[PDB]
């Protein structure tokens, strides 16, 4: 249905809201919801952990099946799997793990996957356990994605810092 509302428009195509991406998915019912994944699609926490939990582990079983057939993803790569009860499709995207020393330029490649989809509900890739600077991730998203991206930022403190950092 893609009935997004409450988002602050940052650019022609990038929108931001302070919300839980799970809550937004069940209110919006988007065509595509983005997961901030690892290369093994092991959904152990953060966005992935919340999305998986909202699918009742169904997302995890499907993801294991994908990994069993294709093997781990590449950092910066993606794969289109089922959205289950949250969306039509889930676009799993692997941002770089900057904490481990992975190349942050792979964050451009990660966001580039967004361009194959007309509208996405998405988180800030690599901005959590992967330790990428939140402002930088939003900048690469803005500089990279040309389709319509609705970013759900769970943390209010981070949301206010991104809005003022961008719209100011
Ligand atoms: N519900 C939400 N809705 C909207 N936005 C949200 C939401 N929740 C977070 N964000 C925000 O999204 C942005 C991205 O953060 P993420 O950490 O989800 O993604 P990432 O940085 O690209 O790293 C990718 C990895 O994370 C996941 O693995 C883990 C594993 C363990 C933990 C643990 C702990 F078990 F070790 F303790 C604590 C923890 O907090 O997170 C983990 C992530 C996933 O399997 C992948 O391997 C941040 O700005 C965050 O603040």
């Amino acid at each position: 249905v893609n009935s997004f509302s409450g988002y602050l428009k940052l650019t022609d195509n990038v929108y931001i809201k302070n919300a839980d991406i799970v809550e937004e998915a069940k209110k919006v019912k988007p065509t595509v919801v983005v997961n901030a994944a690892n290369v093994y699609l092991k959904h152990g926490g953060g966005v992935a952990g919340a999305l998986n939990k909202a699918t009742n582990n169904a997302m995890q079983v499907e993801s294991d099946d994908y990994i069993a057939t294709n093997g781990p993803l590449k950092v910066g790569g993606s794969c289109v799997l089922s959205g289950h009860n949250l969306a039509k499709h889930c676009l799993h995207v692997v941002g770089p793990n900057v904490n481990k020393g992975e190349d942050i330029q792979l964050l451009k490649s990660a966001y580039e996957n967004f361009n194959q989809h007309e509208v996405l509900l998405a988180p800030l890739l690599s901005a959590g356990i992967f330790g990428a600077d939140p402002i930088h991730s939003l900048r690469v998203c803005v500089d990279t994605v040309r389709t319509n991206v609705y970013l759900a930022v769970f943390d209010k403190n981070l949301y206010d810092k991104l809005v003022s950092s961008f719209l100011e």
